């Protein structure tokens, strides 16, 4: 029972901290897109106002 | 939003300084063929009155 305490600091929900790894994935690959986009459309500034 | 605030000072409505640039620009073209005619009536000065 010692060892189940162990377990009750160490131990890991591995389904949780999975589906924060893949949210947290999602929330990296999302604002990368938005990166995009943010250095994407002064091109219309230059091309379009100009 | 420090480099926010350093953009507020530096950063340019590249559309507005564009409007004043072609305005500034017509204004500049204009005036000048004024000058051509101040610099051509008093030809018939001396043309048409002698």
């Amino acid at each position: 029972n010692l060892t189940a305490a162990e377990s009750r600091i160490r131990d890991v929900d591995m389904a949780k901290e999975m589906s924060e790894f893949t949210k947290n994935n999602i929330l990296s690959q999302a604002p990368q897109a938005m990166l995009a986009q943010a250095n994407q459309q002064p091109q219309n500034v230059l091309q379009l106002l100009r």
